[PDB]
Order: structure tokens, then sequence, then C-alpha cells
């Protein structure tokens, strides 16, 4: 069968169909904070997502995305490493079955809970199909949650799980603001990676906040909730949906701080 995170079908099978699983700039990593370097030259990141137009939630089978209006730069990336203006397609978690594990990325071996990204693609390559084919094409910002007191911006997702719990459902979700989802601080990592799930491109620039949100136990209970398996098929629970660190092979990790 096709891709997944099972014993079966999981991160340790995806080289057999997409062989730059085992490529030079694979994602996630872990970031060992001792050895990342404060760049000066680096510019603050500059999120502009004041006319951030959401349409809909999608149950992908893998994770839910949160799919914006990308037809005109509208919730757009720019600055930090970047050239050039990034544009907001999805957004989607990655979590686990318990709190001690979930995220992508690893702070010193730490795992989070999960990890949301929020995914941007280069508009100087017109479209996000073209766009992830090239090495500067995409960027991705990379918030972990710890699980303490509840994030009220994240509630609105919380609510409509229910109506996406299976593969392939969607629901209308116009009018939510991803400003609700970012921590106060935009001191963030960054590095040269790769989609972390098939294919597993590349193309992408990563931009790991420092900062973790704080969400619920409750609102992280009913990610657990969703199901990678579609209507009317046995029930597989949506947990342990994330990709483990990769090497890093002699990339370098850039700190936006001091
Ligand atoms: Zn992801």
């Amino acid at each position: 069968h096709h891709w997944g995170y099972g014993k079966h079908n999981g991160p340790e099978h995806w080289h057999k169909d997409f062989p730059i699983a085992k490529g030079e700039r694979q994602s996630p990593v872990d970031i060992d904070t001792h050895t990342a370097k404060y760049d000066p030259s680096l510019k603050p990141l500059s999120v502009s997502y004041d006319q951030a137009t959401s349409l809909r939630i999608l149950n992908n089978g893998h994770a839910f995305n949160v799919e914006f209006d990308d037809s005109q730069d509208k919730a757009v990336l720019k600055g930090g490493p970047l050239d050039g203006t990034y544009r907001l397609i999805q957004f989607h978690f990655h979590w686990g079955s318990l709190d001690g594990q979930g995220s992508e990325h690893t702070v010193d071996k730490k795992k989070y809970a999960a990890e949301l990204h929020l995914v941007h693609w280069n508009t100087k390559y017109g479209d996000f199909g073209k766009a992830v084919q090239q090495p500067d094409g995409m960027a991705v910002l990379g918030i972990f949650l710890k699980v303490g007191s509840a994030k009220p911006g994240l509630q609105k997702v919380v609510d409509v799980l229910d109506s996406i719990k299976t593969k392939g459902k969607s629901a209308d979700f116009t009018n939510f603001d991803p400003r609700g989802l970012l921590p106060e601080s935009l001191d963030y990592w960054t590095y040269p990676g790769s989609m972390t799930t098939p294919p597993l491109l590349e193309s992408v620039t990563w931009i790991v906040l420092k900062e973790p949100i704080s969400v619920s136990s409750e609102q992280v209970l009913k990610f657990r909730k969703l199901n990678f398996n579609g209507e009317g098929e046995p029930e597989e629970l949506m947990v342990d949906n994330w990709r483990p660190a990769q090497p890093l092979k002699l990339r370098q990790i850039k700190a936006s701080f001091k």
C-alpha cells in the first residue's frame, strides 16, 4: 500500500518509493542549541498575515490541513533568511500519542507534544507545484507545542475536528486568523531542508521558532481523536504522525538570537 506512519508503511520504509529519503538535506533535524551559531546578518522575520484568507479544513489521511487563498499576496512571510516573498498556502500539525513525543524537530533531543507547520511557497516560481521543485521554493515556519494552558487561537480549529474525522472529509473554514497561533517572540533557528512527508522534496528553508506555544491537554486530546482511515473502514487513530530526526550531514543551523 502507499505511505503512512505505521510499522509497515512508516518513515523507515519511505526510501523505497522516495529515494531522496536518504538525501543530503532531509528534515526534520535535531537542533543542537550549543552548536547553532548566532548569525548577525539575519533580518527579523516579517510575518504579514493581516489579509489571510482561510478557506477549508481537510483530513488528508496523514494530518489535517487548513488551506488558504494563495492567488494573491494576502498572507506572506518574508525577511529572516529569505529573499523575496513567500505565500501562505496551508498549515498543519504533527502530534504524538503521548505528551512526550509528537514534534518532528527536536531541541537538544527534546521532543515536544506537537509541531505546527505554516507552509509557504516562493512567489517567483508562480505556483506551488513549480515552487516545490526548486531548492528555494518553500519556507516552512515551524512552531513547537507544549501542553499547558489552552491556546485560545487554536480553539476554532479544535471545534471543527468532529466534522473531519476521517480521510477525505473537509469542512468550510473561513475567516480563521493564523496570527492567533504564534508565540510572542519570533526568535528562530534556520537551516536548509526538505518536506518531512513524501515526496520529501529538498526545497524547504526551515524557520523554527525558539518559543513554543502552550495548548491544553483537552485540545491535544481532540487531535488524537481524528482518524487516519476513511469513513466505513476500521478505525486507526491519527497519532504519531511525525518523522524522526534525520542526519544533519554537515549543514549548519543558524540562530537569529544570542
Ligand atoms: Zn509538516
